[PDB]
């Protein structure tokens, strides 16, 4: 019974994922691996190609509406911020499409998103990343890791750790059906500070985790220790976000000309 019930639950979360996220890992890898297609991403690897891309690629956030221009490294950071906020919106709609998340009182929904979205973002980031760079502009561009490394501190430093995580995470070869459960588990997390109904979120979390371990025995029958490995990645993501927040505190302190989106301010407010 348990195995069957959890299979149904996993399908419902997968559908939530497919309904709400702009890009799947399946579509991202097909673009990254240069699979047969009539278009390839424009490669952004330096100042000239960045400029060409702001001229020639289609961006969800129009450039005129980014904060006023400061310099190349900051401009890149503003593009990072734009896409981060866009992903928070997707994650919010994904979570809302899970009935046991929507049943929670709205204040607990906010607390879970507040403390979970960055972990979920850096996990789902891996889907559009390879060792050489990442997709941007809905897959119409590819920004090289080497170019991101070339930006001045503090902006290069806040980027490279996410590549290090992503390449290791991609070696586990999760697909979108795995990620739907993994991200649902990240968000529905009973450990978040200030939660009102902890036992309820703990129970949901546990249900998602049992669903996940069964999902992996079916979908990845030959992959030994894959479930405990993913529990460790959940732990790892907390540390990655702790780091990230500390780096953001330093950008707020030392980069006073750099504009920080007010939603992200509300997220770091307490951390
Ligand atoms: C949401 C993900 C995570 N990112 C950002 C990102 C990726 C990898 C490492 C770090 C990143 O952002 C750290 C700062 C985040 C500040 C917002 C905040 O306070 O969280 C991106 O999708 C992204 C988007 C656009 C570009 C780009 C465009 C033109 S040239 C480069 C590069 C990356
Ligand atoms: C869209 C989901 C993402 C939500 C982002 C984080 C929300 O921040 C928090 O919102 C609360 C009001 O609801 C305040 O009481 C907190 O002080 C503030 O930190």
């Amino acid at each position: 019974p348990q195995v069957a019930d959890l299979k149904a639950f996993s399908k419902h979360i997968y559908n939530a994922y497919l309904k709400n996220f702009n890009m799947t890992k399946k579509k991202a890898r097909s673009i990254l691996t240069g699979k047969a297609s009539h278009t390839a991403p424009f490669v952004i690897h330096d100042i000239e190609t960045l400029w060409q891309a702001e001229k020639g690629l289609v961006w969800k956030q129009l450039v005129n509406g980014l904060p006023p221009y400061k310099e190349i490294s900051v401009h890149v950071f503003y593009r990072c911020q734009c896409t981060t906020v866009e992903t928070v919106r997707e994650l919010t709609e994904f979570a809302k499409s899970i009935p046991s998340f929507s049943s929670l009182f709205l204040n607990d929904q906010v607390t879970l998103l507040k403390y979970g979205v960055h972990e979920a973002i850096f996990a789902m980031l891996a889907s559009i990343v390879n060792k050489d760079g990442l997709l941007v502009a809905n897959g119409s561009g590819f920004v090289t890791r080497e170019f991101l490394r070339s930006l001045r501190k503090p902006f290069s430093d806040i980027i490279e750790p996410k590549f290090e995580f992503a390449v290791k995470f991609n070696a586990l070869e999760l697909d979108d059906s795995d990620l739907a459960l993994f991200i649902a588990a990240i968000i529905l997390c009973g450990d978040r500070p200030g939660l009102m109904n902890v036992p309820r979120v703990e129970a949901i979390q546990d249900t998602i985790l049992r669903a996940l371990e069964f999902h992996l025995q079916a979908n990845h029958p030959d992959a030994q220790y894959l479930f405990p490995k993913l529990l460790q990645k959940m732990a790892d993501l907390r540390q990655l976000v702790t780091e990230h927040a500390q780096m953001m505190q330093r950008i707020k302190k030392t980069e006073t000309e750099t504009s920080l989106h007010p939603l992200l301010q509300e997220i770091y407010k307490d951390m």
